């Protein structure tokens, strides 16, 4: 198991525009297009993000590319985050995983508002963090996957994901 293997089967693939949990155009593995409720808006951020006019359509390597952009994007995110940085350096490769599955589902910004779980993965109270993660928005909206990555954190394991 890997980030990329992790966060395939959070997001599923999908390769035409289709919304996602929040009501909002996607494509690909999680690739948001725009948050308007325009269908035209979405095409056009599609075409600009792969280069070609694709009518609402991409091919799965098309679809791997940005997902290899988004992984990145989300990770060096996170080294240019002042709340996030110190937190991520301190965490084991399984956990940073964990951290940048987060970043990707509800960016940067709504990961540094967990400050109060941060200060507990920072302290390695993994229970406790585990606890207080779960209080969120995020856990009540998307609770399966939450789980998942809130396991991840707890045990510094893939159990959550490994039979899957
Ligand atoms: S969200 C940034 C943050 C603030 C403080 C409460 C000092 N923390 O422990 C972290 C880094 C979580």
């Amino acid at each position: 198991m890997n980030i990329f293997e992790m966060l395939r089967i959070d997001e599923g693939l999908r390769l035409k525009i289709y919304k996602d949990t929040e009501g909002y155009y996607t494509i690909g593995i999680g690739h948001l297009l725009t948050k308007s409720p325009s269908l035209n808006a979405a095409k056009s951020e599609l075409d600009k993000a792969i280069g070609r006019n694709t009518n609402g359509v991409i091919t799965k390597d098309e679809a791997e590319k940005l997902f290899n952009q988004d992984v990145d994007a989300a990770v060096r995110g996170i080294l240019r985050n002042a709340k996030l940085k110190p937190v991520y350096d301190s965490l084991d490769a399984v956990r940073r995983a964990a951290l940048i599955n987060m970043v990707f589902q509800m960016g940067e910004t709504g990961v540094a508002g967990f400050c109060n779980s941060l200060a507990m993965l920072q302290q390695k109270r993994w229970d406790e963090a585990a606890v207080n993660l779960a209080k969120s928005r995020w856990y009540n909206q998307t609770p399966n996957r939450a789980k998942r990555v809130i396991t991840t954190f707890r045990t510094g394991t893939w159990d959550a994901y490994k039979n899957l």
